[PDB]
């Protein structure tokens, strides 16, 4: 356009929009990993609970 | 204003500011979940340590 | 510059670029913690597997 500054800003904003959307995906993807960890930990403790009344 | 392009950029920047602030909350919230997982895992291993000198 | 609005937008975009880059670091840093949790959980369950054929 007739304004180089505006053109650069527009480009940077488009890039930011994408970077933000990507970080959103990254965060959401990490959620499944956190739940996986949390679930495996509960699984370990559950197993221990299942034998704690038998072994001390 | 007299510049439609600037108005659109301003709006997009305001939205980005909010989206970034939100992602910040999401990340911080996930921290408590990660620590919860990490703590429950250590708890399982601690329990195992407490009986490992008794059972092999 | 001759446009206060553009100057403010430019500043805000620079700040956003930094905030986004930082969130990227925060997310990446959290990854090592999630893996740590996941690994310690697997470690607990592995230990349990190692004695499950001996104790029920």
């Amino acid at each position: 356009s007739s304004n180089a500054k505006i053109d650069q800003l527009s480009s940077d904003v488009q890039t930011l929009n994408a970077k933000v959307d990507q970080l959103s995906n990254d965060v959401n993807a990490m959620r499944s990993d956190v739940q996986a960890a949390k679930d495996d930990a509960a699984r370990a403790n559950q197993r221990l609970d299942n034998m704690a009344t038998k072994y001390r």
